[PDB]
């Protein structure tokens, strides 16, 4: 995967899930970049799941799959994203534990691989 089918994959994503929800564009622009670091609404936190679902990390339950997550790296993420994102995996696996509800989940679940990232994180 190059890190340009990667981008284009990454606004693909974007696109199919914003429609659902009503988000702020700043909201998006800030998670793109990894940052994590604001209160989320309940649509953007819903919006987190609906981007793990397509992109197939979550259940429909907001449980994280580490075990497919990590087996499936290599068309997730272009070769320079890959180690971090297994670290992150690595460290964020079980943090959906500690929640109840499906959104919920799977945004503080994304919100831990942006803080685990030792590197660039990108977010559809």
């Amino acid at each position: 995967m190059t890190m340009e089918q990667f981008l284009t994959s990454l606004d693909m994503i974007r696109s199919g899930c914003a429609p659902k929800f009503k988000l702020k564009t700043e909201d998006l622009d800030r998670l793109r970049v990894g940052d994590f670091n604001f209160p989320p609404s309940q649509d953007l936190m819903c919006y987190t799941k609906c981007v793990s679902l397509m992109a197939g990390t979550v259940n429909k339950k907001g449980e994280f799959n580490a075990p497919k997550a990590l087996a499936q790296l290599p068309h997730l993420v272009p070769p320079e994203m890959m180690e971090m994102s297994r670290k992150s995996v690595e460290a964020c696996r079980d943090t959906h534990k500690q929640f109840k509800e499906s959104c919920e989940r799977v945004y503080q679940t994304a919100k831990c691989f942006s803080e685990n990232a030792d590197g660039q994180f990108m977010w559809p």
